[PDB]
């Protein structure tokens, strides 16, 4: 099976945008005790798949009038911090016993929720709402395998799971001439992760997560390690 370190490195492809102070401390709300006085959480922060959405949240707070003294002081140093998804995953796995642990709520990009529901309709299973962060995978046909792509200089292949539907539609377009039944499957990040945690199937080593075009572009702006 994939190790916890292997799963983290796959997840780390994907940047998550946190609303934080200038030192990266996330803006959060405290969590209540259970009815007897225990906790299954200390505080909760709102994570974003979209940097622009995170920033809009900050701009909204900054622009609100008649703020509290707390509100007021807080907004002065808020910014978006980009964190790899595997770091958050790992942190959640390693803080499970701390009852004051930080929890994260994830906001998917609105366009991708809409895209996910549209695709679900054209597979027979309309939904009235979508939970979790969707992902999109191109298949040769509804009953057939996931389409791989060529990567690097050699003959290595990966099976890409897209966080953005437009990127999956792109690959669909390349496959569809020779595979007229090709389609995009709607997945979600929790379901994929539980598969990577639960299976020994060796081909899952090929799975990669592809973040949105905006995140890929943003990531290209950043200093990186050797």
């Amino acid at each position: 099976m994939l190790s916890e370190q292997q799963i983290k490195e796959k997840l780390d492809s994907v940047p998550i945008y946190l609303v934080t102070n200038e030192k990266g401390l996330p803006l959060s709300r405290p969590l209540p005790n259970a009815p007897n006085g225990q906790k299954a959480g200390g505080s909760i922060t709102g994570a974003y798949m979209s940097r622009q959405e995170a920033q809009a949240f900050i701009n909204e707070l900054r622009n609100a009038k008649n703020k509290d003294p707390k509100m007021q002081e807080i907004v002065k140093s808020l910014q978006v911090t980009a964190v790899p998804l595997g770091v958050i995953y790992q942190q959640l796995q390693q803080t499970k016993k701390d009852p004051n642990r930080l929890l994260f709520a994830f906001k998917p990009v609105d366009q991708e929720i809409k895209g996910a529901m549209d695709l679900l309709r054209q597979s027979g299973q309309q939904v009235n709402q979508f939970k979790s962060v969707p992902m999109f995978a191109v298949r040769f046909a509804p009953d057939q395998g996931y389409v791989p792509i060529k990567v690097g200089t050699g003959n290595e292949q990966v099976v890409p799971l897209f966080l953005s539907k437009q990127d999956a539609q792109g690959l669909l377009g390349q496959v569809k001439p020779k595979h007229p039944k090709a389609d995009i499957q709607v997945l979600d990040i929790d379901g994929v992760l539980q598969t990577l945690q639960d299976k020994n199937d060796t081909w899952l080593n090929q799975v990669v997560l592809v973040p949105s075009p905006e995140s890929r572009e943003y990531i290209r702006t950043l200093p990186k390690p050797p």
